[PDB]
């Protein structure tokens, strides 16, 4: 239930994702990149989903990938600014819902976005903890896949 | 070429599209949805294509036209933040193009925003110079289209 994993968005993992954000989301292209090419890298069998990306081994070379990328940054900064209202995250969590369901992507599969996340953070000096906050945002949107 | 047409917004047209969006994209829920529902009512030809999102006519209540229209906001809001880096305009811009001509949608019927945009833009005092200014911006997307 969507409503219920939105309900776990507890007032510390609010802030935890806000004070995170304010570092990854300063830098939409160079983050978002990072967690794709740490996607394709850790996780070979997903490339074949992002057939139209072309060459994602090119990474920040690649406009499509790099299109994609800060994109994909904007859906985060989209959640994160619905924090204060659940109806509203969660009409946003099953638009982008939608995107995947049609790409024919599973919880279990968006979840491989785990490890990523956990990396870059880490890169940045952002422990499990954050980490850990991000899983619970993740999983709103693994309940509506 | 797509660069040619984002290469070509000058300091002026950019400062323009910056002060404007400070206040159109302050309230992304209320401005995004005010767009739609604008578009649907003056170009009612285009209701069909968003068959997706159900009742259009339900307005806010239609938590699938919400989300869309929060959605929507955001890609306005990459835009503007990609103004100073063409290279990154592009490479958006082709995203969200490739969006909409796997709908359909023509250089043309995408330019029909242009008159909502221009609506919005007023409910705020924003007049003819701001108006103008947003064509330029949504010219890049048609130079895609
Ligand atoms: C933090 C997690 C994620 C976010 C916020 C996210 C966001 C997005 C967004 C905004 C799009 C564009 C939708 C469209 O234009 O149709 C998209 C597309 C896509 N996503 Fe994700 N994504 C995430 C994780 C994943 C993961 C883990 C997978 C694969 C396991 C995946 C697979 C895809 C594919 C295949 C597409 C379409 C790419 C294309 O052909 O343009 N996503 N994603
Ligand atoms: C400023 C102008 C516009 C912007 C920034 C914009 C942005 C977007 C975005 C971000 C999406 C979601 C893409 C996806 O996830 O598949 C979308 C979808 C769509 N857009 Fe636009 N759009 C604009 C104008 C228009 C216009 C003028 C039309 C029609 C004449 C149109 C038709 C569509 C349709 C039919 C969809 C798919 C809706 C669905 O079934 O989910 N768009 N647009």
């Amino acid at each position: 239930s969507v409503y219920d994993a939105a309900a776990q968005l507890t007032a510390d993992v609010k802030k935890d994702l806000r004070d995170s954000w304010k570092v990854i989301g300063s830098d939409k292209k160079g983050n978002g990149v990072a967690l794709m090419t740490t996607l394709f890298a850790d996780n070979q069998e997903t490339i074949g989903y992002f057939k139209r990306l072309g060459n994602v081994s090119q990474g920040m070379a690649n406009d499509k990938l790099r299109g994609h990328s800060i994109t994909l940054m904007y859906a985060l900064q989209n959640f994160i600014d619905q924090l204060d209202n659940p109806d509203d995250l969660v009409c946003v969590v099953e638009k982008f819902a939608v995107n995947h369901i049609t790409r024919k992507i599973s919880a279990a599969e968006f979840g491989k976005i785990n490890g990523p996340i956990k990396k870059v953070l880490a890169s940045k000096n952002f422990g499990d903890k954050y980490a850990n906050a991000w899983a619970k945002l993740v999983a709103v949107v693994q309940a509506a896949l």
